[PDB]
C-alpha cells in the first residue's frame, strides 16, 4: 500500500533526524500558540482561502512564485499550530481542505486533490501524536505536489525539472528532500507567522 512503501521509506532514515523534525514541529507550535489558538486558527482560515482563491484564478505568475511559497509556509505553521492544540481549530482546517480538495478534483487537478487528501492525513495524525505516522503521510502529500508540477510541468518547466529527480526517486527521496530541506525551513514559516501578529 501507498501508505506502507512510504513508511518503510521513513524508516529507512535515522531516528535522530525524525525525532529532529518532530521537535522543531513542537517548538513551533508552541510558538505560535502562544498568540492565541483562536487567533492562529482565524488567521489560518484567512490566508488558506487567499491562496486558494488565488491559485483557481490564474494569477499565480512564475514571477509571483517566491511570495507563495512563503504564504505556504506560513500557512502550513498555523495549520500544524492548530493541529496539535485545538481540535475544533483543527476540524474547521480540515473541512475546509475537503471541499478545497473537492473542488480542485472537479477542475481536473486530480494530483494535487490527492496531495491535499494526504495533508490533511497527516494532520490527523499530527493531532494524535503520531509522529511516525505523520510523517508517512506527508512524505505522500510531498511526493503527489512534486508530481503534480511534473504533471503540469508546461507551466514552469524548469521548477518541473528541479523536482523531477525526487518524484523519479520515490518517496525516498522525498523524505530525504523534506528531512534535509525542507524542514529545516518550518522556521522560516513561523518566524512570517510571527510577524503578522
Amino acid at each position: 500500500t501507498p501508505e506502507e512503501e512510504a513508511r518503510a521509506a521513513v524508516d529507512s532514515f535515522p531516528e535522530a533526524l525524525r525525532q529532529r523534525a518532530w521537535d522543531l514541529n513542537v517548538k513551533s507550535a508552541e510558538k505560535l500558540a502562544k498568540y492565541g489558538i483562536e487567533k492562529v486558527t482565524e488567521l489560518a482560515l484567512k490566508l488558506l482561502k487567499e491562496i486558494f482563491e488565488k491559485y483557481v484564478e490564474g494569477k499565480i505568475t512564475r514571477e509571483d512564485l517566491p511570495e507563495v511559497v512563503k504564504k505556504i509556509l506560513v500557512l502550513l505553521s498555523l495549520v500544524k499550530a492548530t493541529a496539535i492544540y485545538s481540535k475544533e481549530g483543527l476540524e474547521k482546517i480540515l473541512e475546509l481542505l475537503k471541499e478545497i480538495a473537492k473542488e480542485l478534483r472537479e477542475r481536473g487537478e486530480t494530483l494535487l486533490a490527492e496531495a491535499i487528501d494526504y495533508l490533511i492525513e497527516a494532520l490527523e495524525k499530527l493531532h494524535k501524536g503520531d509522529a511516525d505516522g505523520y510523517l508517512t503521510l506527508l512524505t505522500i502529500a510531498l511526493y503527489l505536489y512534486f508530481k503534480h508540477i511534473v504533471e503540469n510541468g508546461a507551466r514552469d518547466p524548469e521548477l518541473a525539472a528541479a523536482v523531477r529527480p525526487l518524484v523519479e526517486g520515490g518517496y525516498e527521496a522525498v523524505a530525504r528532500y523534506y528531512f534535509e530541506v525542507f524542514a529545516p525551513k518550518l522556521e522560516e514559516g513561523t518566524e512570517e507567522a510571527v510577524k503578522l501578529f
